[PDB]
């Protein structure tokens, strides 16, 4: 592939049918197989195509492990509110762009793609509001429809030129700089030139295109976190299909008799299967002869291969920085700094990829300001969004730790309110926005004491009574 | 489960989509929604105009199963509403095509005719795009939408598998079977499976014996029934990690644990149900602002920052979190307001029924309201103390 | 990067500023989950003239304190 | 790389030598007609109702031992 200088207004099918269309392919089909991969059928290094049963085993024990860890990763990440640098509630700006565009559902989704393939991408464009005002619509694209070109992998913010793929499968439109050319796709494979090129001049500066990478490196290689697992989840799946193989085949004391004649009942050419021979409890084998000998023989003892697939699911969370319990076992009865220590590692790569999507998010919300004007907040490079706190603490100590601080430490208790689990955003905007209300039960709730109502209610009471 | 709807800057739940909701006896049907869309994988919900009981505009909101509905969308990752929708009664008897303002209804005698001799009703409702929104299981940037009942389809059938293996073992050969030989054979007449009622008596009593020294009495091993069980907890738990469940409601018996360990231990499923209560919420408040369009209420269909409230879904204990919450309240000085809806057990109805009797003038509440552990308090306790003062 | 827990880092602390008589506002840095974004943004607003800011920083135990519970103070003694 | 080491070797263990071969002795050899490696599915039944016989009393069936797969975990493990 090579990066074409000139916009090529007048042949840019040309260019795309030899240039982009094969690349294209080419990571889509990586990314199909890599999406197949997430979503249980893990690949198979052994795979029997001749016995049908042993296909059947095989296909049955793909137990879907990675697509488990890329679910618990993308669940535990959130953005709520646009914390500007100062100021502790959120603009009237880009947060509004944010509520209006529903991000707080699609979000997880680009999470999850971002966690899946390695780099989510993250379409801004400008459009009309319900009232008639300015409204940037955000969308997000898979990588699987996208293919972004950057002249500095590195670091190059937003792309240069990007081919983009509808999920209907009926245009192909690429994104240039300053101008959305459209284009049709009747079937998979043809780029016919009777067909009018659309060109539509929006205005948004460079390509509205960002990218959100799941890990953070100085060479490139960006991958996502099912890629980077694939061989101890096939090890899982092998290990269960052994074990599968082990149960279904031999594991029964098989009841085998030497001695006694063969070719019986009319030689029988597997006519008449139902023999339907009586064993019981009861009943008692017995031949006529002396020379019969009745052998057993011993199956598998079943217990090696649960100690190899829980050493190797123990390997498969250990490596993915997932705790053990949530995959295999019984948390014991940790303590406070155990359960830390735990779960510390977790808590240090989803404030890593926090960090990341933040700087991704952060890179969005310029964008979306920027398309609708607000030089304030294209200028504002450091406002950061903020995130849900991840911790594993529990209510209790989290709550008397937090009044412990604002007690002694003299910390602000308004900050405070939205740290204690179960408790987000709008809860606090609740909180602020009814705290001294006129009516008599704000008043009666502010100022309580342990022996009934104080302030000015008790206060009443007291001034009756010396009056 | 949904209770409230809190609008942005209010504790309290608006009079609007609310109405509708309480109305059309959503609380029994939210469940029957919820468990469609975690098992399908998409639910739809169909909200319509109606007559209220009174005259008024009443929006009538119904789910319909994906197995009685086909929703075509010209972009599925994000279209809110379909296009061009087919809906199947679930009499089986008519068929309707909903349209963008249109209401197209036709017959359905016969499973899999359709006679041109009937004829179409039209009807013009208004609702402007088709009324139909969807409850996606999990929101994904590429489509593929599944529910919870595919993604385990091959561990549950691993789970069956194993249990028949063992029932097998156990149904087949699980005793030690007694044989003999040396001794004759086809006596009793040479048996033709005739009087197959030989009452052979063996109990403890009697004792075996056969006049030949060449008779030998062997006895065949039975399998262990050790491996099985050990195979099939293997087998739920690894069911009930995969699913994000906790392992002791499926197979064993939980330990003492603390409660930071049992945080830790609930943390993955909570935060699931967490994912779920956004995108339901995200369903729901499409619905409600669908449903306050229907009725005008322009202020309903602006309001694009509303948002239902959802019923702790915590794992602490009442004594725990009551005793939190208190140590909050005194300290951090939190509205203890709203801190009453968070102890479990009390819902927004306790909540509502504390707030509109608080200060009543009744004798119980004024003694229950300045009650001190020395007896009651306030002007009941300042009446004794003028009385003696003066 | 320690591996301390929330409770305990947080009544150490609150100690040692009650008692060694540590400067207060470095140690809000050093609670876990708390930046210097967050520090940042309770020294920006600490001290400001809304009635949310004024009641949560003269707060009492027996509701709040200050000039608030001096207002109904001096009110009863009028 | 001694870890990759080990973890091969116990997959080795486990994919090559990992249940109880059941062999048979004594019996005839060269069957179903001189098999040129034709028609491999015999589909020989055996469950737990079917129990093996043959018309040879010099007929010997063996067990073969399998690895314990203990000693390959512990060896990871350290």
């Amino acid at each position: 592939i090579e990066l074409p200088d000139a916009i090529s207004d007048g042949e840019v099918r040309k260019l795309v049918e030899n240039e982009f269309w094969p690349e294209f392919v080419r990571r889509r089909e990586k990314l199909d197989r890599i999406a197949q991969w997430a979503r249980g059928e893990q690949p198979d290094y052994l795979i029997q195509n001749a016995n049908r049963e042993k296909r059947a085993l095989l296909k049955l024990a793909k137990t879907p492990w990675l697509g488990l860890v890329v679910t618990h990763f993308t669940q535990a990440l959130f953005v709520d509110g646009y914390r500007a640098e100062g100021s502790k509630e959120n603009a009237k700006g880009p947060w509004q762009t944010w509520n209006a565009n529903k991000m707080q559902s699609k979000q997880i989704a680009i999470h999850r793609a971002a966690l899946t393939y390695g780099y989510s991408y993250a379409r801004v464009l400008p459009g009309v509001a319900l009232d008639g005002a300015n409204q940037a619509e955000i969308h997000g694209v898979s990588p699987r429809r996208l293919l972004a070109l950057y002249e500095d992998q590195i670091n190059d913010e937003y792309p240069k030129y990007a081919l983009e793929l509808a999920n209907n499968g009926k245009t192909v439109r690429l994104y240039t700089d300053t101008d959305y050319y459209e284009l049709r796709m009747p079937s998979p494979g043809n780029f016919p030139n009777e067909q009018v090129i659309k060109k539509v001049h929006h205005g948004v500066g460079v390509c509205p295109f960002v990218r959100y990478v799941n890990m953070m490196d100085l060479d490139g290689f960006t991958m996502g976190e099912v890629e980077y697992l694939v061989p101890v989840a096939s090890k899982i799946d092998k290990t269960d299909y052994d074990r599968l193989l082990a149960q279904h085949y031999n594991s029964w004391k098989v009841k085998v008799a030497t001695g006694i004649d063969d070719l019986s009942e009319d030689a029988t050419p597997e006519e008449q299967q139902r023999a339907k021979l009586i064993l019981a409890q009861d009943d008692i084998l017995m031949h006529g002869n002396h020379e019969a000998k009745f052998y057993t023989l011993p199956e598998t003892s079943l217990d090696g291969f649960i100690a190899a697939h829980t050493q190797d699911v123990e390997i498969l969370a250990n490596n993915a920085q997932v705790p053990v319990w949530i995959l295999n076992g019984q948390l014991a009865n940790l303590s406070a700094d155990a359960l830390t220590a735990a779960t510390k590692g977790t808590i240090q790569k989803l404030y890593e990829r926090q960090v990341t999507f933040g700087a991704a998010h952060n890179q969005v919300l310029r964008l979306a300001a920027h398309v609708e004007g607000d030089t304030e907040g294209a200028r504002d490079f450091t406002a950061s969004v903020s995130w849900q706190d991840t911790s594993v603490r529990s209510l209790a100590q989290a709550v008397d730790a937090y009044g412990k601080a604002a007690t002694m430490l003299g910390m602000p208790k308004e900050f405070l309110w939205g740290l204690i689990p179960g408790i987000t955003k709008t809860d606090v905007e609740a909180m602020r926005q009814h705290f001294n209300d006129d009516d008599e039960m704000t008043q009666m709730l502010l100022w309580w004491t342990p022996n009934g109502p104080g302030g000015e209610f008790a206060a009443e009471i007291e001034v009756d009574s010396q009056t």
